[PDB]
């Protein structure tokens, strides 16, 4: 009886929040860039951060201000303190009484008055000024909330009797659901009233807190003169279950919304979203008497696209059906056939609009598996698309491939595992890939009824491969397209973007070709080779792209010597930069050959000498323009004895330098415990030659346990002026890195250092000297000295002499930070703590997140400005009551010393102060 | 109809906090004076305080007018079968501020 | 304004109100209510 | 049809009303076609 | 004490309905006039 009472009882969960807060600022800069970075790269926790960490948009705690109640993001350029503070953002008044906001330090540059608006002289001269000061008037807030949770025992459903011509028994199937429900008192700030059914908040839908006054917030509170507060009670629930399965042994029928299914690639790659609402039936004949050892299986799908959706949507009156059948006659070779169809009904043929084909009918067969020591992967498809309209003129498009290679479990092809193995280690000829491709030009995700895909995933990386992990397009080979200059509006000149990149028009050409990658394992020797030619579907050599190559390695004792030859002959246009540095579209010929020798004495040390020679379009081509990466079979070898693996990808980042110019911390990464500067490569294949010693601390029997350094020298070829055939190895790069953690006593030291003396502009790094050093100390609590002190520390210096074609400017930075925590302070359970941080910078800047996956970074700019961010943060604690105080100042002067901080132009820095009293309480 | 609670939620225990350090937690027990329950209908003097002053300004909301069917005779949320529906509110009063 | 005539011949619409005149907006002022009903296929989950 | 407790119901019906001549007035858009109705349902009763 | 707890306790009753439906017609006639009539005069049950 007690269990029955508990099953359908409410758990009452009240919550109380108590806290005092005051904050005064004049510019709202950011202070999270001063705090130490943890070994996982996260910044140390403080009581002043505004938050804002978003992985989707790349936002971090360092992209927003931390004072007042405002989280104003930092603004790049001069409007912000070069990414250090908030923008100036004048306000512009209009004649009709409307207003706009101008984001700049000079309103005169407001070059965007709308068509009919005229600046009315209402403010200073029609331009106002948005106040840069934010205030949080000191107050103590008590927040009270209450929720009612359920026992969570309603996770099952049992079927009931049904039928009209008959009556089912009932209680035959038990389904596990994922319903999470309870009672809430108040609505979240992000709730809304969805009046359209799209499931998303359109333009100002309802603001559910505004629909139910008194639900939450401060705008409305349903009160009582006696002091009572009333809040509406809502029933909140999530239903994560949309599929219901019936039947156990041979036959299982699943009914639900947005059914996800997969016949094969090129036909019903309809998982990762699903296609619509309906049912799927799966029949497994693995226990049949006569034929059950072949594991016969049948799948059948019926559904309506997107369920019910309004007209003008692609899935209105459109229904899909399909059936697949497969077996495994041999060890693992599964062979299957499948029929798929999608079409409009009489209500979709009329009043649907869009462009969905009147009918698509695809047939196919596949032979994936591993049977007799070899792995086969084949696929055939036929489309027969009915292109709506009136005449239609049904169009057919096939897609066939046959590959002898190893597919992973995620259906991506692993080209590093042979799958042939025609011998042992002494004589070990290994076939890695052997494939043919006949994808037609018109075969897209509509031809074979899928969600996405069947197009080059990169067009710059391996562009014959359609495999797209983002959209779940599991398909080995892609529908290639031909690229050409656009010339949309202007005539005579090709259209370009603002950055100068070309604008291309892509026409699908399909794909047809073959490719073999193999390697023969000798004894102390090993050899490998690859060949690959792909044309358009029609076979015209105007779209051919052939890559051939081969490598040979000899490794013995502690010496290894490799030699690689790579070619790329692309009559296919290809987009790339020329010698001058302007993007172009046109055929390419790349010839590379690299001989690199390595010696490993075994004491953790290593030495490496290399000579790599690129040759683009017949000229020596100081740097290849990424063309060699257009093929998916690169297959270089690796140094070391007994390492005869022919792994795909030309390891161009081997024994060469790094060209990074961005960093999370103020100093050039030498103060970031999540960045190993000695393992930073450029990943660009150069025409150069050089040597590089080093030392690894993770390798056992090393001189120093945790020590890594990467001293190295190199010389890079550069043409005579810009495009001359003649040239010389005039460029010179001398680089060095070091990293040493150690733990002397109770403290935990960490040293990092980097150097560079480049002579030319390699990828984006200018030509000049570049050095950096950083030290991090973190003492554990001392149990001998009174107060149990626990110290910290941080120092970082960065220097760079950027010799760019527009200046010879020096960009240096200096970051420091110290702090001591007293874990035993007078009264019991009393703690005190103080941390002082500082960051000075010459011509450097911060670039905030771009709103995409890219994050913000500190870089060098020629802005003649010196930033002087400083702050002190004192955190004391009684038993569990935390007093946090913080005072920070940001001043950005110029060479003269004008002190542009606090940009009202009064010669005063921006200042921020905060005081908080925090107290966490639980019921 | 009203729904009263057991009245056993008269205590709070502090939790660990701090950024430069971390307090032990469960160190202090505070006696609070929160009286809460569930009501079905609103009183006559209830109102929607849209300014924060805590007092009824000139015709603020007349909370019975905001939620029709809460109380009174002006509005009654009914059903042809004879059922009567009244919104459920979570009423609470906090007398503790220190 | 619009009205609905329930008959197989709109010419027999002997009931134009006091001041209303048939505007030649449809075929000749008379439309035609579609006789086709559609329930687009969907799977519905209702929770209470 | 019915599997354990999942009921598949399908129905196709046709209504044609001709005159003596054979004008086939059904589906009264006057195109000589009968009225037609088709339905497909999948029903599943579940209990907590 | 258990009886006192049960006297003023809530019984939580959740309900879930799952079902797929599609229907296409051009005139919307009636089909219940075709089904057999039961001994009590009611027409046989159907899913349409
Ligand atoms: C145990 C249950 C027994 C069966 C119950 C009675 C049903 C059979 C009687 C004939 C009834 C089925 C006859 C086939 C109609 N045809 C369909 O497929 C249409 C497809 O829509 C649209 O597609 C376009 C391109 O695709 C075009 O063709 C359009 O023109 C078409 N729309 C239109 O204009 C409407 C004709 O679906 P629908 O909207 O009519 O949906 C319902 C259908 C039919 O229902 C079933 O019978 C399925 C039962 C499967 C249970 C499998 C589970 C087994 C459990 C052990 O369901 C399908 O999907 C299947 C497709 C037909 C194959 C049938 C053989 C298993
Ligand atoms: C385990 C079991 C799982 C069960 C669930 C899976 C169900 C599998 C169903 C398999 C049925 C056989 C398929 C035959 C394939 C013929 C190959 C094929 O699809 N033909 C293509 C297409 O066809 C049109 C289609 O033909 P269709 O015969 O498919 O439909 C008839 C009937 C549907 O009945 C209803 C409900 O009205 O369905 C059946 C078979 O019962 C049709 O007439 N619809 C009129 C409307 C035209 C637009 C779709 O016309 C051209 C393009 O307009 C062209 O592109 C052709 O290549
Ligand atoms: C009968 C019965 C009963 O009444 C009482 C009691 O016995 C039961 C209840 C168990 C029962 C029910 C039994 C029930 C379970 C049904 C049996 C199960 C099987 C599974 C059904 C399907 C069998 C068909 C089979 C799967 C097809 C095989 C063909 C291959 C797919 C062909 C592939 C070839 C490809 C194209 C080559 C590659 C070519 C390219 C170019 C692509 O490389
Ligand atoms: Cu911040
Ligand atoms: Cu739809
Ligand atoms: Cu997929
Ligand atoms: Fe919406
Ligand atoms: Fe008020």
């Amino acid at each position: 009886r007690i269990a029955a009472l508990e099953r359908n009882a409410f758990s009452v969960k009240p919550s109380l929040t108590i806290g005092y807060s005051v904050s005064r600022t004049s510019r709202n800069f950011d202070v999270d860039r001063l705090f130490p970075l943890n070994a996982d790269g996260t910044v140390a926790n403080n009581a002043f951060t505004s938050g804002g960490i978003d992985t989707d948009t790349g936002a971090q705690r360092r992209d927003f201000g931390d004072f007042g109640n405002a989280s104003d993001p930092v603004v790049a350029g001069a409007a912000g303190l070069y990414g250090f503070a908030d923008g100036v953002s004048y306000t512009v008044y209009f004649t009709d009484g409307s207003t706009a906001t101008f984001d700049g330090l000079n309103p005169a540059d407001y070059k965007v008055p709308t068509g009919k608006v005229i600046d009315t002289t209402k403010g200073r001269n029609g331009f106002g000024f948005n106040n840069l000061a934010r205030y949080k008037e000191g107050s103590t807030d008590i927040g009270i909330s209450l929720g009612f949770d359920t026992s969570g025992q309603f996770s099952q459903v049992t079927s009931g009797t049904g039928g009209s011509l008959f009556s089912t028994a009932g209680r035959l199937q038990v389904n596990q659901i994922d319903l999470n429900f309870g009672l809430v008192t108040g609505l979240p700030s992000d709730a809304y009233v969805d009046t359209n059914g799209n499931g998303k908040k359109d333009d100002g839908e309802a603001t559910g807190r505004g629909t139910y006054l008194g639900s939450g917030g401060t705008a409305a509170i349903l009160r009582d003169p006696a002091g009572n507060v009333y809040r509406p009670v809502f029933f909140r629930f999530k239903n994560a279950t949309t599929q219901f399965s019936v039947g156990n042994n041979p036959v299982i029928v699943t009914l639900g919304q947005q059914q996800k299914f997969y016949f094969s690639d090129y036909v019903f790659d309809n998982n990762y979203d699903g296609r619509g609402d309906g049912f799927t039936v799966t029949v497994d004949g693995s226990n049949v008497p006569v034929i059950g050892a072949w594991k016969p299986q049948i799948k059948g799908v019926y559904g309506s696209r997107s369920g019910l959706d309004g007209t003008a949507e692609a899935g209105y009156g459109v229904y899909y059906r399909g059936v697949r059948a497969q077996i495994t006659p041999v060890g693992t070779l599964t062979a299957g056939i499948h029929y798929a169809q999608e079409g409009r009904d009489m209500f979709g043929a009329a009043q649907n609009t869009t462009s969905t084909p009147s009918d698509v009918t695809t047939y196919g067969a596949d032979l994936h598996g591993k049977a007799f020591g070899v792995e086969l992967h084949s696929e055939y498809a036929t489309s027969r698309v009915r292109p709506n309209t009136a005449n239609a003129a049904v169009q057919t498009s096939n897609a066939f491939y046959a590959r002898v290679a190893t597919r992973k479990d995620n259906l991506a092809f692993d080209l590093n595992t042979p799958a042939a193995k025609f011998g042992n280690d002494t004589f070990g000829v290994s076939l890695y890939d052997l494939n043919y491709r006949k994808i037609d030009a018109g075969y897209n995700n509509v031809a074979g009824i899928s969600e996405y895909g069947y197009g080059s995933y990169s067009r710059t990386s391996a562009q014959n491969i359609a495999y797209n992990p983002d959209t779940g397009v599991t398909a080995p080979f892609a529908n290639l397209d031909r690229q050409a200059y656009t010339d949309a509006n202007n005539d005579g000149t090709s259209d370009r973007n603002a950055d100068g990149t070309v604008v291309a028009t892509n026409t699908k050409i399909g794909q047809m070709g073959f490719g073999v990658k193999a390697a023969a394992n000798l004894g102390p020797v090993a050899i490998g080779g690859y060949y690959d030619t792909s044309t358009g579907a029609n076979g015209d050599n105007a779209n051919r792209m052939t890559e051939a190559g081969g490598s040979a390695k000899v490794a013995y004792s502690i010496f290894s010597l490799r030699g690689t030859y790579n070619t790329l002959d692309s009559n296919r246009p290809q987009i790339y930069r020329d010698a001058a540095g302007t993007q172009i579209i046109g055929d390419a010929k790349v010839r590379r050959y690299a001989v690199q020798a390595d010696v490993t004495p075994g004491l953790g040390l290593f030495v490496g000498a290399y000579y790599r020679d690129v040759n683009v379009n017949g000229v020596r081509s100081t740097t290849d323009r990424g063309l060699l990466g257009r093929g998916y079979l690169a297959s270089s070898f690796e140094p070391g004895v007994g390492n005869n693996a022919y792994r795909t990808g030309l390891r161009c980042a081997d024994n060469n330098f790094g060209t990074g110019t961005r960093d999370i911390d103020g100093v050039g990464g030498v103060l970031n415990p999540a960045v190993n500067l000695d393992q930073s490569r450029t990943a660009t294949c150069f025409t150069s030659y050089g040597v590089e010693a080093g030392h690894a601390g993770d390798n056992a029997n090393a001189l120093v346990k945790d020590l890594f350094f990467r001293v190295g020298y190199s010389r890079v070829y550069v043409p005579t002026t810009a495009t001359a055939t003649t040239g010389d190895f005039s460029g010179s790069v001398t680089y060095g890195d070091a990293r040493y953690d150690r733990k002397v006593g109770v403290a935990n030291v960490r040293l990092a250092g980097s150097f560079s003396t480049t002579n030319t502009q390699l990828d984006s790094r200018p030509a000049g000297t570049r050095g950096a050093v950083g030290l991090i100390v973190r003492t554990d609590p001392l149990e001998n000295v009174p107060f149990r002190p626990q110290f910290n520390g941080q120092v970082g210096y960065y220097t760079a002499d950027n010799r760019v074609a527009a200046g010879n400017y020096n960009a240096n930075a200096t970051k420091y930070g110290a702090g001591v925590v007293l874990n035993d302070f007078l009264l019991p359970q009393t703690k005190i703590g103080v941390r002082y941080d500082g960051y000075m910078a010459q011509n450097r800047q911060y670039t905030p997140f771009d709103g995409d996956g890219t994050q913000g970074y500190f870089s060098d700019a020629n802005n003649n400005r010196r930033t002087n961010l400083n702050g002190v943060y004192v955190e004391g604690a009684y038993q569990d009551l935390i007093f946090s105080y913080g005072t920070y100042t940001l001043s950005q002067k110029d060479l003269n010393g004008v002190e542009y901080g606090s940009g009202i132009n009064n010669g005063q820095p921006a200042r921020g102060q905060t005081f908080k009293i925090s107290y966490k309480v639980n019921f």
